[PDB]
């Protein structure tokens, strides 16, 4: 049957925007997941993961008799897909049971213990996610082998489709560098917003780069994907070797064997894939990732053995049966047990990425220092794993459950407590008639605003205008931001507040997080006014302000817009159309297609765009909330062309004479050119509209304000 | 960026299952289209429409100075994709404005006349949807050029987004049949469900059968698709000359002119496509299908001159400037007018396919009579105009406005009135407990309900329980619905409606397609309390019955279910898979995922399948509304496989054992492989879920029962 996406494979695509409906949703539309949790006995739950670690099933025999290692490589997995570039991927939508991560082949074998799983996610039902679930499974693997977790939040909803993820463009899983859809360009450069050597790994080849086993050259490719999925050197090296102190790797045999991917397999596999006919097809027999190591001399137990046979032999290259390169320890005793026979034993046996661990200096220096003092190693570890299994989980306010940590650490970018009473409706009208005598426009004011609230992105949960961290380092430089102009507008606003908690009686204060969305509120008041309407917008309060040493720089970095449709704003020239990088942003500010038309078709007159540009300001009265426009945009008495000095920009000329009316960017006219896009322009753009127009734009105006407005869910 | 479909292109796909979400929507959740277009004044509306008739455009000027037969054309592309088999396409939805129908090639520069309607949707705005003003625009060219209208009803509320149709398998537009994707086989068989001849056509091919101009053959490519849109030889040729009365084909130069389609043109095109480098682009130069045909000599005007034409000449094949074969008269003076230069006229000139209403014997003794007795000929068309424009709307009570004609037609699968007092809730009970004493079992009430409800299509509107027609020809001896038991159980709740509607009072009676449903009621309550649960499972009344001389026999045959996953029904062996037929006859229920899953698990365990099958009935209590069938399919303990009589079976035997325990289909199975599919079951079959299972399984079978309805909307 061929589709829309066959005719025209380039056109953008809305459907993004419309997953997650209640439509395919199996709970109510008033369930609520926080409180479904807070009701599951979570020790009776551990209690239960304790036992399945030792209760092996025949149809996929436990290793060494504890499941506690591929547990922790599942846990692993399910945050392991996460990327710093967009936030998008991790483990906090349970995205690992669907489709395609169910089925990368770094995910081999990860079917069957999730289905290990199944009888406890049954016996709890809705009080506990499989998102939680896999987590939980993962810490309790730990704390079975004899390591102390630094703690456990839960609150991850399960999600019930896929997410609409760019993993890449390969069309062949697994394929090398240089082919015609490359992810790597220049001096091996990785293409943002990528965090993956290859299509359908979590971060590097176990080989070394492109399958050449030089562990200096794997070093770089560690480094820069961990380093893109939020964790530093030290970070790195104690997930990496806090992780291969236990368990194995599977590779007994040739990996033709191997059939299947799980969406591709038959039916009655039921939901399991990669069935193999080498042998027994699994236990002893288990090829997995096609390698054959095992790295310490106790696989189920908490050890410091990883470091010492690191360190304590030297490393000659080798092959597994399945033909894969690993290294062997020169001269070694055979100390390692065996994973089903107790009268076998083994060497010492290492990746290529476990050696550059050594082999990368800057590695090499956390490595032995870890080794010598392996309780600094242990508290790494417990550090690293709680933020790579939470790190996409957002706010603090969102963490539930009795073994939440009660250390605040700076990469969950912490709002402080607050301790004061809140400002009311009256201290609000007080406030938005300051802002408004002090000379700020409405311009000013709704760019300052949007500014704050728009860093958010739904997929980790970061950003926000809880904090004010827009006037710190780095937001209150970003050329998105304008910084001369919010300098200004943020200098004025901190005299307003100044003076109004100065006035207060009985520890009342406003935070400046909180009086900025409320100054921008008050502007879209204005605006409305301006054009006869009277429209109040509502205003919640409760923000407090971060410190700039609560606000990590580099990590903040990657919210920076480099594209922002809603303010007319794209950063340089990309290979991505600018109305794609629309929708990506919609997408992450959670809004539906309406939502975003609306939105963006209002702050266009209320002149939000970067450098006061004219482009897509469509309206003879900026300042004024109106729908102008999109009855401006669809007037086919304008005929558009692409300019000659810019492809990328298009003027519109009044059909019959010629005269120049408006300019646009591709983000103006995508809207009167995209066939869905344009006909939720009409109904905006409909002489019965202006009131639907106003209305619905306070209320995605009010949802921005409030995306991070975790405190209050 | 490579998506799952491109990775598993054959997997099933759900999100047909979930467009139309309220997130896609911009109109509010409580948007009534109904009783917007009850307000709108439908008088004022046509007069600016009949004002638009001759106000020409320079960017698109009016032939003859009229743009009547450009939006009758508009109209009848706009309904004339309707096809009998699923019900899918027609004028119902306003799909003409949405990809990929928009850049068909038989629906090029209907951009154009899209575009000339937007000052009049503007204007006007909700309260009249572009669903209905193609339509009524199409109704207004044909009176303000002298033809009488047989009516019009307003009620088609517009869509957001593309629907999900199967429109054939070729990838090239316009691909001539026998190529890797032909939709012919055999003896030129046309596909099921496809009912147009080459990928983006309406029915047939203008130059004749894959361009060849033989008229006689062409008559069956039009006889065979036509009926596939349910319209007969006499309304075939009514329609074809009707709208041929009309205006005029455009092919002025040749079709390497024209450029991209709307879907793939520039942004700055602002949604219009088929942009032309031929001289003026337009107008005189217009290029649509590169055929240069104008068959009357008044083209802005009813009357009897396409059949005086086509009957008063002798014809030669010829080609238009575009190259294309169509046909002249030979030796006719000029007696055409020009479109544009009044000091020009031109011979009368035909297609192939209007030649074929002479040269098929069967259309030439109707062409004969309506060209005799051009009052028949008027009759015939108005009808066929109605009833093509109105096909795809559903039952009479949708209809709105004050054009709606007061005929009742045998195409319209009428329901009487009802005229008497309807039960009451006293009343269902003493008749559910009648039902239930009767001796009936749950699973005959279930299956027999179920049997009755489930004819229906969301995509026409089409079928349900309304009507009884179950009891008639052909509904009753269908295989599916189990013609021996059907009689059987129909005769025992005859008898007991006969008892109660005899022992009544002032008139109150119920009809036997509401005691259908009624007592399918009982049935799943009967199930319910089986189970140890009492509910009450919803019922409206005001169901009529409808008697066989009201029931066209067959039009009735479309709508035989072929295939039921629900009643695990396939009636022979077919190319689709099982998986994908419930799939698509979930959404002719217009089910979501989540309703599907709930409705088939529920209708296993009370014995809906056909023949008493016991192939995924996972219970061992039958009759009881339990979630047993989740529970069961999800056990691991459980291993299964295809049969050696027949891989679309399956055996289920114990892992341990090899004991069997179930048998089941590709249907059955499916929801224990599909990711998401069984991301639903495992809701439905934890161990808190027997009360939403209950609750939920209770409102999708009354969302069935209610799907026709549209006298309590
Ligand atoms: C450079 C990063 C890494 C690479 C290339 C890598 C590679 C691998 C490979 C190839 C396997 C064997 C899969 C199989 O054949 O069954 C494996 C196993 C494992 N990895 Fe990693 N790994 C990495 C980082 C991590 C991290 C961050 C953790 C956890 C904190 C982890 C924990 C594990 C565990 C527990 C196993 C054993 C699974 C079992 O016992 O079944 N690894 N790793
Ligand atoms: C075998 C069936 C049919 C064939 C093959 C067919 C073919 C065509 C073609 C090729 C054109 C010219 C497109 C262009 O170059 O602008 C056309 C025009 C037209 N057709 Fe049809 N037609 C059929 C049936 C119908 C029916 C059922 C109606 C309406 C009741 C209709 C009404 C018209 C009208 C009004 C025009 C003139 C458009 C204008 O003035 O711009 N046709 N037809
Ligand atoms: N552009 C490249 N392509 C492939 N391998 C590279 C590239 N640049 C560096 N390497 C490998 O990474 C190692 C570490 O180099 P560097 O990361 O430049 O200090 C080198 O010695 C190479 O083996
Ligand atoms: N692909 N996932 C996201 O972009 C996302 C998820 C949840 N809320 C917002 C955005
Ligand atoms: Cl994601
Ligand atoms: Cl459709
Ligand atoms: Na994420
Ligand atoms: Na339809």
């Amino acid at each position: 049957g061929t589709s829309n996406r066959d005719w025209w494979p380039n056109q953008l695509d809305l459907s993004i925007l419309h997953r997650h409906s209640s439509l395919s949703d199996p709970m109510g539309k008033d369930f609520n997941y926080a409180q479904a949790f807070e009701k599951l006995d979570l020790a009776a739950v551990k209690r239960d993961l304790h036992a399945l670690m030792t209760t092996s099933q025949d149809w996929w025999p436990a290793d060494f008799g504890h499941y506690g290692g591929l547990f922790i490589r599942m846990a692993w997995h399910s945050a392991g897909t996460y990327r710093t570039a967009d936030g998008r991927g991790g483990a906090g939508e349970g995205q690992q049971r669907f489709a395609p991560l169910n089925s990368w082949p770094d995910n081999a074998n990860l079917d069957k213990a999730r289905r290990l799983l199944w009888p406890i996610k049954q016996k709890y039902g809705r009080a506990i996610s499989w998102a939680d679930l896999l987590i939980l499974t993962g810490n309790v693997a730990l704390e079975s082998m004899g390591f102390k977790t630094f703690g456990f939040a839960g609150g991850r909803a399960d999600t019930w489709e896929p997410e609409d993820v760019y993993w890449g463009s390969e069309k062949i899983w697994l394929e090398l560098s240089g082919g015609p859809n490359s992810r790597y360009s220049g001096d091996r450069q990785l293409e943002n917003p990528l965090a993956a050597v290859q299509m359908g790994l979590i971060y590097v080849n176990p080989e070394g780069p492109d399958g050449n086993p030089d562990p200096v050259a794997a070093a770089r490719d560690i480094r820069d994907t961990f380093a893109r999925m939020a964790m530093n050197d030290e970070e790195t090296v104690a997930l990496i070797a806090g992780g291969h102190t236990f368990g194995k790797t599977h590779g007994a045999g040739p990996a033709s064997n191997v059939g299947a991917e799980p969406e591709a397999a038959g039916i009655e596999a039921q939901g399991l894939g990669w069935k193999s006919a080498y042998r027994t097809g699994k236990g002893a027999d288990a090829i997995t990732s096609g390698l054959e190591v095992t790295w310490t001399t106790t696989p189920t137990q908490w050890s410091h053995n990883f470091f010492e046979n690191l360190f304590g032999y030297e490393w000659e290259l080798t092959k597994s049966p399945a033909g894969a390169h690993q290294w062997v320890a020169k001269g070694a005793d055979a100390v390692i047990p065996d994973a089903f026979d107790p009268s076998k034993k083994h060497r010492p046996t290492m990746l290529t990425t476990d050696l550059s661990l050594r082999f990368d200096p800057a590695y090499e220096k956390i490595s032995r220092r870890f080794h010598e003092n392996p309780e600094q190693f242990a508290d790494a570890f417990a550090r690293a794993w709680f933020k790579l299994t939470h790190r996409d989980m957002g706010p603090r306010a969102r963490y539930l459950g009795p073994e939440v940590p009660a250390e605040v650490l700076l990469w969950q970018d912490p709002i402080p407590a607050v301790d004061h009473p809140l400002i009311d409706a009256a201290d609000a009208a007080e406030l938005k008639a300051k802002v408004l005598a002090s000379g700020l426009t409405v311009s000013q004011l709704v760019s300052t605003a949007w500014a704050a609230a728009s860093t958010f992105r739904g997929s980790d949960k970061r950003g926000g205008a809880n904090g004010a961290r827009i006037r710190l380092a780095p937001q209150k430089d970003w050329e998105a931001n304008q910084p001369e102009q919010l300098a200004a507008v943020l200098e004025t606003l901190e005299a307003i507040r100044t003076a109004f908690n100065g006035a207060q009686r009985g520890g009342k204060q406003v935070s400046l997080a909180d009086l900025i969305v409320l100054a921008g509120c008050a502007g879209v008041e204005q605006a409305a006014k301006n054009a006869g309407h009277a429209v109040t917008v509502p205003f919640a309060p409760g923000r407090a302000d971060a410190s700039q040493e609560q606000t990590d720089v580099e990590s903040m970095a990657v919210l920076e817009p480099v594209a922002d449709g809603f303010r007319n704003y794209l950063k340089g020239k990309y290979r991505v159309p600018a109305e794609v990088l629309l929708v990506d942003k919609a997408q992450l500010l959670t809004l539906s297609a309406p939502e975003m038309t609306v939105l963006l078709g209002g702050l266009r007159v209320l002149g939000a765009n970067v450098g006061q540009s004219r482009h897509g300001v469509f309206t003879a009265r900026e300042q004024a909330l109106t729908n102008d426009f999109f009855v401006n945009l669809l007037d086919m008495g304008t005929e558009w062309k692409p300019t000659a000095a810019d492809a990328d920009v298009f003027e519109g000329r009044d059909r019959a004479t010629g005269e120049l009316k408006w300019t646009g960017t591709r983000v103006d006219l995508v809207f009167g050119s995209h066939s869905q896009l344009r006909a939720l322009a009409e109904v905006y753009g409909s002489a019965d509209a202006q009131e639907k127009f106003v209305r619905d734009f306070v209320a995605v105006w009010n949802k921005v304000m409030n995306l991070d407005r975790f405190d209050l869910a």
